[PDB]
């Protein structure tokens, strides 16, 4: 059934892009089952398993979104804010115009693809906007990279306090980590480069906030899974999670939201894959608003691209059906060939 669909998926697609190890996790009705190949470390030989951790890249944008949502539905904020409100530093001009909202849509006007503490702060205090806030969407680390920083400065605690003790505990995610703790070392996978080379993510300022979480497809797919189906979990993560699957604009056919991105369920892979493409990354794009941002609705696929220089990470599921993939690599291998095998093993369920 789906074990062979899922090796005739992933197998072939593991020797076409040369991946030394891959860890599928797939859900259905609450209940989810883990497809496990090759190795964690080239030299080891070290299996994969479910819970191996892996680099996720960008995907840990949709946690640093869940983050301010839970600022958001403990009072601690409003999505309209302007910026400048929560960092003294910012203040002046530039930042009492752009929102928090704007930082986490990728719409401050211009913030770059990634950077070229207050250093950090420094850029954005020299940054010249190239557009009007609220314009156009181009992707950027520094801009969700604010977004999550100013989210925990609201709630008076440091980002990966707030993360770490509070948000992930309350998801129920025990294996997911922006620092892999010394007993779980052993669990994190290898990653590599292009070439087959060896690399872990180098450290940066809020890494933590747009690409720094590690994880597991065990962890992974239960994040998916309490996103699909927020019942059981307390109010405030409910409220949080209603937020980041809200819609506040589209762009060609996607409509963002906090971290997510969301498609029409069904969509050609043909559209899916163009969607999560090269220069819908690079490229800015002007936004069609929605004056009433809306309410996640069925049919809808939401979905998570994430790389870091030796991992290749893809979450995709529709709501409405209960239906979840989330496979991790450790190749950043091209994102094209996620979606499609996402799509197809989604299909298959």
């Amino acid at each position: 059934d789906i074990r062979q669909v899922v090796d005739s998926t992933v197998e072939p697609l593991m020797q076409q892009q040369d991946i030394a190890g891959l860890s599928v996790a797939v859900i259905q009705n609450g209940k989810a089952q883990y497809f496990n190949y090759g190795v964690a470390n080239k030299d080891s030989k070290q299996p994969i398993t479910e819970n191996t951790l892996f680099e996720i890249g960008s995907v840990s944008k949709t946690f640093t979104a869940t983050l301010a949502g839970y600022a958001l539905a403990n009072g601690k904020l409003k999505l309209s804010d302007p910026a400048s409100q929560y960092l003294p530093a910012l203040r002046g001009d530039k930042f009492d115009h752009i929102s928090l909202l704007n930082l986490g849509t990728y719409t401050a006007g211009g913030l770059p693809l990634q950077f070229p503490t207050g250093k950090m702060i420094s850029y954005y205090q020299h940054w010249k906007p190239a557009f009007a806030p609220g314009t156009q969407r181009l992707y950027s680390n520094p801009s969700i990279g604010l977004f999550g920083h100013l989210a925990a400065q609201s709630l008076g605690q440091p980002f990966e306090k707030l993360m770490e003790q509070t948000v992930l505990p309350k998801l129920g995610l025990k294996h997911t980590f922006i620092s892999v703790p010394e007993t779980q070392m052993s669990l994190y996978a290898q990653g590599y480069d292009k070439a087959g080379k060896p690399v872990r993510v180098s450290p940066g300022a809020l890494d933590a906030e747009a690409y720094g979480i590690k994880t597991s497809t065990s962890d992974l797919i239960h994040y998916v899974e309490v996103n699909m189906h927020p019942a059981k979990l307390e109010k405030p993560l409910q409220q949080a999670i209603a937020a980041t699957h809200t819609g506040y604009y589209t762009v060609d056919g996607m409509t963002q939201g906090l971290g997510w991105e969301m498609y029409p369920y069904p969509i050609k892979v043909d559209a899916l894959v163009e969607g999560n493409s090269t220069q819908m990354a690079m490229e800015p794009h002007k936004v069609n608003w929605l004056t009433p941002p809306q309410a996640a609705p069925l049919d809808t696929l939401v979905n998570k691209t994430g790389s870091t220089g030796g991992f290749g990470a893809y979450v995709a599921y529709v709501p409405s059906k209960g239906l979840g993939v989330v496979i991790l690599a450790n190749k950043n291998y091209p994102n094209a060939e996620r979606v499609k095998a996402a799509h197809a093993i989604l299909s298959a369920m």
